[PDB]
């Protein structure tokens, strides 16, 4: 249990946050990340589109079999690209998605594009509100008119220099009109997956933001391990992407969709056990759409 | 360093099991010869398929190996003649530790006195478990056989919440060192997959105020999952990895993970974890026990 009163925001319908056992984790699929083979032109975003409705499909049959909700994360590497895949994810699901480029550029650019219509300001949460951070970025948000943002409370590396980064993240989040604060401390490898999951508790201790990672980061390039094969990869992957909600983490970006099968048994198993501690905490599970009730 | 008591690490026959979170690696209790093993033909009389039983415990010493997670067996019994039988095999083809386990403290006993005196016997093999309804006969048995290990299963139908569990300790230690017990492995049981949780913090009181090891057998559940189990590779195993690491992520010591057959991907689950948990002593200055660490070998 948290000291902070904790932040629960609903997001298109999407709820995250709050105290360990009070909601589900937040699952985030990634598509059209670099090297997605559904892609044939990651500059002109050209893409399977029958491959595309398929991972979406299935996400929502994992969401409504375990009770994770699950928001997309959109990447793109380029205004053309990013801009074709979000109007395809905004015909395709009623999730709520993550405008995902590392440049801002990119993002801004995507953002003019995609225009006005109200269905953007709803679903599209801004990935991120990073360290360097531009005035543009800001005005671009608030012209938008954007309620959510990924804030990446990421430097160059111990918890303490990701805290003093929230003139701070959150202020300047709050200057382009964010009123809902996703933190996400950065994944830069595997093994300091637990570096980033303390960072995760103070957010969460200190300010009640939810808080979450992309525990994905190091995982699907660790050769030592995928060289394996199935079932060890992904037990292994489980025990990654598992870890920051066993520390009271609110989202998970778990990498490409193609894995979503296996990585919402392995969280859903997490939400269940950490729920059950509800007994003990006194904390009242918000929604009876949980893991603990739908996977035994 | 998380934990306030300062934590025993215990040395059996070259194991280490205890410390503070990321000083050890997890050590692993695969079990053998449980209820409806296929590789036992008769359980009555412990008869089984000594090459299938000699592949389980090659393959936990290459896996032991790769990672660096030491191994306990756990090796199970129905009868006196077959705990006997089985504990003779073990000693003769591992050098791992092991559980004397049955359910029944009139197979422990028995199968105690078919083994009798012997130094192996002392040196390896660990009491499973001192419980609740302790007979001073076991006591006495234990005394006789000179055993310096056991495991006390700190639960009751009378005490379900955590801090009510570690109340049975002082009490199941003092019962422990009258039989003369020098190293004592906190069980506070598993009753179901969900309550793995309440198990986990009972592992943490037991830590913070005795500073011994702690652990479980989340296993206990797991294979009776038939939801998540019915839905097969790799579904069921990422379910279980959840299970499994879930009291390590919290701070325990070791984990019973139930058959070895299922040893394969545990080793590889339970490994990462300990890797994350070992990457925080950069934070909290714990220094790592041994180089023979998951940190230090899956990468
Ligand atoms: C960088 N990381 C990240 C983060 O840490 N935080 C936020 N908010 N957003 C993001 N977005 C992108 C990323 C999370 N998503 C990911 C992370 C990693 C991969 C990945 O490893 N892809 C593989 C190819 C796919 C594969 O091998 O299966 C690669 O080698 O690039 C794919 C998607
Ligand atoms: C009860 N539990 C336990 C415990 O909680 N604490 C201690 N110290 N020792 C023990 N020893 C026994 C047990 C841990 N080991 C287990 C737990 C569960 C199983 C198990 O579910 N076996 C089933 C399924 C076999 C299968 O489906 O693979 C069977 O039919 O035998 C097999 C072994």
């Amino acid at each position: 249990k948290f000291t902070a009163q904790q932040h629960v925001y609903d997001i298109n319908g999407v709820k995250v946050g709050g105290q360990p056992g009070e909601y589900p984790t937040v699952l985030i699929g990634s598509i059209f990340y670099r090297g997605h083979k559904i892609v044939s032109d990651g500059q002109k975003g050209i893409f399977d589109k029958d491959a595309a409705k398929a991972l979406l499909d299935q996400e929502a049959e994992l969401s409504a079999e375990t009770g994770n909700p699950f928001i997309i994360d959109v990447l793109g590497e380029s205004v053309e690209a990013l801009t074709k895949y979000v109007e395809f994810i905004l015909e395709n699901t009623t999730a709520p998605f993550l405008l995902d480029s590392i440049s801002p550029d990119v993002r801004v650019g995507a953002l003019k594009n995609l225009g006005k219509d109200p269905e953007i300001q709803k679903r599209l949460i801004y990935n991120s509100i990073e360290e360097h951070y531009t005035e543009e970025e800001l005005a671009a948000i608030k012209e938008a008119g954007l309620k959510t943002a990924v804030i990446l409370a990421f430097s160059k590396l111990k918890p303490n220099a990701r805290i003093d980064l929230l003139e701070g993240l959150i202020a300047a989040a709050k200057r382009a009109g964010i009123e809902q604060f996703l933190v996400d401390p950065g994944v830069l490898d595997v093994a300091s997956n637990s570096w980033t999951t303390e960072a995760i508790n103070v957010v969460k201790e200190q300010f009640g933001y939810p808080g979450g990672c992309a525990p994905s980061n190091a995982v699907y390039l660790w050769k030592k391990m995928r060289s394996k094969g199935t079932p060890f990869f992904e037990v292994a992957g489980a025990a990654v992407f598992t870890y920051p909600i066993t520390q009271g983490a609110d989202f998970i970006l778990y990498g490409p969709m193609m894995n979503a099968p296996w990585v919402y048994r392995a969280i859903a198993t997490t939400d269940a056990m950490i729920a059950y501690n509800n007994k003990l905490t006194g904390v009242k599970m918000g929604t009876t759409e949980h893991p603990l009730l739908k996977i035994f």
